[PDB]
């Protein structure tokens, strides 16, 4: 009976710079999310302090929270969406238009107080030449080895914002699922 | 109500090797998906261009397009798995055998004009020592804050695939579901 | 008809350091999961052994193996959440107290010898300013164009860890679910 | 008819040590939740502040909460599990893997401004040696005397995190289910 | 086919100080239940008398039980909640106010012949730098080694009590509900 | 939105001592799970590597693992049950009844190649005097401040098993479920 | 996800008192129940052991327990309701009648070995001009600060008894329902 | 068989003072209900004429009653909530707005002739320093035994009231719910 | 048509002590909830600013909020039940046991950042003699006049709080469901 | 038409001893249930008092209830479970961890004052080489003569608990379900 799980959480800050073109326009950061960033070391007996042995991530539940106020105009909207292609479309200060309205996970999320989410499933990745995605299958997906800071990186959530003449701010909330395995717990003795 | 998102999308394009070995073998890259590839950077007051707080990716469906043809044969299958273990199967120019064939998301699709999809959930990092996975559990997953370029890469999707003495040609669609949070939109004055 | 996947998977490992000091302490790393550890290189007609053009993946079951014993004891619970900020709270080798109890994917899962999962979905990342997240919307998820050794971080599995002054040992299994596209087999002639 | 009960709650707080290592890397801390914490001592014809005879806790409910902004990037996730094994895997400062993503309880919430949950039950513990955990049974669940400073310790929440070069921070909700018992209310003369 | 289970159950007393102060007023005290007070001492082939390998448990059910009469009045109410969060709110022989009015778990439980309960579930704490928690994933729940002293603690059940002038006796009834694991029953020749 | 979570896990030892006496007999330790265990320590920007703000655990599933064989007999029942009551039945190398038959969460597993689990739910604990304990309240439950190394403790799983003059060993599976909050990711500049 | 609960209780006595009049006569005295009976006072970081900071009571079941024999006879009834009305019916040594027969909550329970209860709902006061009651509904009800040693009263259970020349004796058992708020759990250095 | 029950109600009467100010302005009173007001004294074997043991409250229901004609205008709204906090807004003659806008229970009743209710539940309260509060748990709520005249206090029913120059008439109709516990009549001899 | 309702709110603010000793321990204050708190005094024709005639309260929805973060560790449980009992168990500084672990409305919520809440139902008290609590019954609970200052008081919430060495911080939120009663609008002259 | 069954019951008692060491430790007996403490031993016609032919026990619902009281703290776990193995793990004072964390059947329930059950299905046993056991198969269970003293053992219950410096109390309730046949009462002449 190998089933036990909970809830872990963080949190971080990236900011989209304020521009000076008036032009309808749009913003690009890639969003890895390897797991370097959320195990703690440990000490002692043990290295890392979420020591143990296979993982897998059932869900994704990605919160926004605003800084930014009601009372902040010049109304646009921002963008979030699933992406698992590995060949990116690309980043620059300014790009010429928006190739977001041709792909496969466009959702509607206004600017800038607004907050919103999606529900999604990741995949780990091993090499670099396939990078094949499964169907939507859950209990035949493939757990692997936890390693100590070379664990692999899963590309996590799209972002796309639109760009004006002015500041914003905004908090990150990252509350994601997985299920952990092997009870080994480390008895010393002395 | 912080209850809002849109669809998210982008396409890259990498290649597995022509063989000259004609064995039944395997190619392996890994996939993480790290948010610097997706959201574009913006200027002015904001920087970069969907600059919002928290986010958290709902589910997964990555869309597979061939430009191999029905004619062509030599035919074999590719692969495509949820890898969430941060310690990888390795990566050869040619390995003796599969692994694949003894792990959990094991699914089956032919090659090269095939295109399927898989539908599943990530999780994003914060600590390597850890990279515990959390069950499946949507409402209890993880929030953080956005960050400029140091957003934690997110492993994304495994794919493996049949090697022989052929090219073949794909594009890559990538639809993600990204839930978006804190309306703060930026009015300047003046 | 362009629906077909199948189950892929591979195995890695991390530890987290095994401590001196006696207090309830956590330990965190960081897990992308990126393809290029999930595709192996092919050779001849192509390039990497998973050669198809795009990918989404659809769920995250990521398993947990345990080589910790039932009788080790000290007993304390590891963590596992999903994660999806792109800003990561902070790794040390032993920090003042837990941050993980007010964040937005708390589970409870024991230690040593525990295993358990999490089921959840992952987003694709490409523009590092925005790093948008979808809403749970399955169908217009993205897909992208796989890519050689550039494709996509993805962040997969948030992972944390009780610290003591013990060893615990574990393995790890990764089961993703990947959706494949674009069936374009390579038949050379002579 | 001796069925009353009510929400009890508090809060606390802990960090995990700011790195200089860069990796995807993990960190542990243990979390006993032993009531000593919980029950405020009273005065006067009694002793501490819920002065009752037997308790259980029906359910767990540890909500998550970032300061962490949505800004925040280097993106990752955290990790929260169940653990209940009382011998545990080793804490660091730095782990050199994740044995996490080989446990039962793995799921996935991304880091920093994530917040999510855990829903599950715990026990009590008498005997050191044997430390038996029951089945999923409510109602033919133990009660046990309330003790003034000797009350028994409880496990009460897995917690990993992913460790960079940054900090956060968090607040910390728990809000657990307790079934009280005895009515003896004390009447003094005089 | 590893699935077995029985209830474990023992018994415990603590009592709040009865006071000199009128005022409506509050007692607290912590309650882990680390399972060194429940299991027992083996002796010849094993060591503890519930010698198996791996733990958790499944549920919670805290039972009350008033040795106060119905006569008692002076009446006020008592109080008990599901706290997960490692960082404690104050103790004190008298506190101003009652901070449990602003938290997640508040039942209403009266004083002091009531008797009641809480149906809920535990976690186990591995790292104390992280202490991140699941989400409601009972299959996903982690499993560790069964430790001999050095198990790891359970925090288990709120507790707080309104403090007056008086007197009260209650017992205690703690029923919980743990899968046990790991047939391997010792047989010693001669 | 902040809703995410993942599966955490670790291992652990304990062992009951090997006796001489013939007769049925029980031996006892006390199961706290304090998150100390169970979140690594971080570094650089954070201090524990799950450093997140608020927990609390969902359920609790405690897997079982023996390395005890099918031929072993001389064959008797372990015990594992759910125990809230913060004031211990007696541990002792040997006792001369069971006082286990008269209590509340009493289940049946055999030994020694058993393995079984129990589903149930955690409380934290924060005043000693009190330890009142919940009703069965998943939404209304506490959360609390994530602390460094003074997380409160939590007794998660009782155990208690028959000896005999023989040894046995047992792996440990604790796999907790932990909800997560609040996403502040840490973004450094420089 | 601020949802965590647990039970609370306590138990009292009052009396009333034995008469010389043979006639068919009632007896009363108010219940109040303010929480300063219900939180104990803590210690050091904080002042009351259940510090938190928002507090509703979901429900009420008030068991009743009897120390009279099922041979007492000259056998009457007993009463118990429900009062909301801040102006109250004369209590006496002796009133010539029953005003009981014409109000709202009236219900048949026996004397003198009888045992049973009443499930409703209360509400809090803050301002004695009004005194306004709510309509039955749980979600849009209030939550205030706790405070120290002024929370405010709450007129919990009516009431009224059988009175001839003999005596009684009866325990009393309060189990009330209360969900708790704001993990801040407190963590002094040093 | 303990399970028996009867309706139990008084009346009482206040008044809200009128005023001189002409502005929507708004009034305020507390409403303990504590049963001091609602068990009658008896005489002989007993001393109040409900003499049992335990005692709670199962829900309420508390009517209005206007003595305020149809014709009576100025017309406007009163208000009743469900406070449960210990920690007052304030009282005045005159406040300058009104605080109820931002609260849990906020409903809307006209002025002058309106009448309506509200279905809610009660805790009691034994510990100033916690008042901790439980969830919506019937079954496992506290008893405690009844006292004489020390009773504890119960905060009932929020009120507010549009004040203007004029005077209005109103009764009062408390219907509550109360089980009733351990029959034990007294029969004296001779 | 005497059916019309409104959400009726406030909020206060109590403190348990902050502690010297280590131990689990607890504390306690109670929780009247008596209307003067809860009505404003209004002026002119009138004289509290709800000025009706017969109240009672249909439910307790009493929420928590904490101030303290999720950093905050210590980690223990805090409590909250129902308590109806008018006989109080002991509050003091430092009692020494919990009697909480034995009645009737025992949850689990955890310390220090946890908030949740309990959904119960109130009753009004008369007499003090006899304090009888109603059956389950709403629409046959009692109703009474509304008074000035000398309304009845109500005993609310149960709390109780694990005490140590540290300081926390709350808000309080309590919403309650009154039903309002006797439209009598007053219309002066002139 | 052989269907006739009732129920039957009998009470008992052993201890575990109370120890020295601190240490969560565990403690173990065996429980065979042989049914010659179970049938008493008749006169003149017949042998034993229950002297019919063939008897198999249908289910086993076995009921805690302690001695122990509320009030008793240091609070841990006790333990119960479902052993089926003839071979064990080890009995002994003192064992170094716990190897019921790794086992089939674990239930949590706490200690002291806890009562709970499990509800199960025994087997009997002939022949010491094989021990084989049934699938869960009610109708073609075996059936076998009623044997005088050497009636075969039945082991019953799996049981452990926490082991410290204090002792408890308990009593013992077991309620197994035995259908009975062969109706030949036994009619002399004379």
């Amino acid at each position: 009976n190998g089933i036990f799980n909970t809830r872990l959480s963080c949190t971080f800050g990236y900011t989209v710079k304020a521009t000076t073109v008036r032009t309808p326009s749009w913003a690009v950061d890639m969003m890895r999310f390897n797991i370097n960033d959320f195990v703690p070391p440990g000490g002692g007996t043990n290295k890392i302090s979420i020591p143990f042995e296979y993982y897998r991530i059932r869900k994704v539940k990605v919160e926004f929270w605003p800084c930014s106020p009601i009372t902040q105009g010049d109304r646009g909207v921002g963008s979030t969406a699933v992406i698992l292609d590995d060949n990116f479309v690309t980043k620059a200060t300014a790009l010429t238009y928006d190739p977001y309205v041709n792909y496969s996970s466009r959702h509607t999320i206004p600017q800038p107080f607004s907050y919103h989410s999606r529900y999604f499933t990741p995949k780990p990745v091993l090499d670099s030449t396939i990078d094949y995605f499964q169907p939507n299958n859950k209990r035949n997906q493939l757990w692997l080895r936890l390693q100590t800071s070379a664990n692999v990186d899963h590309v996590g959530l799209g972002i796309a914002f639109e760009n004006s003449t002015y500041d914003q701010d905004y908090n990150i909330r990252v509350t994601m699922y997985v299920q952990f395995r092997e009870f080994n717990l480390k008895d010393p003795p002395l």
